[PDB]
């Protein structure tokens, strides 16, 4: 199914972070007619795997699709528990480093620094959400005057509640500090969420409750239920790629809606 290290044919490889003698890579898919002077939107995908495993190859098909639509699309590698001595808070710092790196290098990348989308599945969906709405947890030696906050998010059955407060050994902080749900506030970037109603790993009600309170704060937060679908339904190769195909179509219309992508 998925392998690590990933095989990423045609991708440009860039090291976005060096930490603990590990070089963390972005696998970059550029569109046709790309030039550094471009101001294209960008999307950074974070794979899932419980902050313990997974592979950047997971979102390789989606990268190819969005580069084919004119986007600078990339899949980030980030540290995980089965390979590195990290906790969830470290994964968050890596995901923020990736967004900060793309913004910092927006001119070399042909990217609009205000059109960077964070995206991910399950644990990497959590990380994407952290880069839009969870404060701090930044790499301490990076230039914090470059924002690590993404400008939109596309989430594939994300984990969004990590503390049972107001309602742990692997987190690296107090639970609330890594929990997107406990940071809902007005003025947040737009996002779309795909989630299965029969998800036994991340209960759908936790996401519906999230999106409800997100709309109350005035945020554009669309939850697309996939009736009877289970955790992971969206992945390439699952079912007959019906869910993979429709999530791409729904994500495409979301990016055109907010002005990041041109209509087909
Ligand atoms: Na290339």
């Amino acid at each position: 199914r998925l392998r690590y290290p990933p095989e990423m044919p045609g991708a440009e490889v860039k090291v976005y972070k060096k930490v603990d003698n590990v070089d963390l890579k972005l696998y970059i898919y550029k569109p046709a007619d790309w030039k550094p002077a471009d101001r294209r939107s960008a999307i950074v995908f974070f794979f899932g795997g419980g902050w313990q495993s997974g592979s950047p190859a997971q979102f390789r098909p989606q990268c190819e699709y969005f580069a084919g639509r004119g986007m600078v699309a990339m899949a980030a590698d980030y540290r995980v528990g089965s390979r590195h001595n990290v906790k969830v808070a470290d994964c968050v710092a890596d995901a923020k480093s990736a967004i900060r790196w793309v913004r910092q290098h927006a001119a070399e990348l042909g990217v609009d620094p205000q059109k960077i989308v964070a995206s991910g599945g399950s644990a990497g969906g959590h990380l994407a959400a952290c880069t839009v709405m969870v404060p701090d947890l930044e790499a301490p030696e990076e230039d914090h005057t470059i924002s690590s906050q993404a400008n939109a998010a596309i989430l594939f059955n994300p984990v969004l509640i990590l503390s049972r407060e107001g309602l742990r050994e692997r987190l690296g902080t107090e639970p609330k500090a890594v929990s997107p749900y406990h940071h809902i506030r007005a003025g947040l970037p737009p996002m779309i969420i795909f989630h299965g109603t029969a998800d036994n790993t991340v209960p759908f009600e936790t996401i519906r409750l999230f999106a409800e309170a997100m709309k109350k704060a005035g945020n554009r937060c669309e939850l697309v239920p996939f009736e009877g679908a289970a955790h992971g339904f969206f992945n390439f190769g699952r079912g007959d790629n019906l869910a993979y195909q429709k999530t791409l179509e729904l994500a495409d219309e979301f990016l055109v809606e907010i002005g990041f992508l041109a209509p087909k």
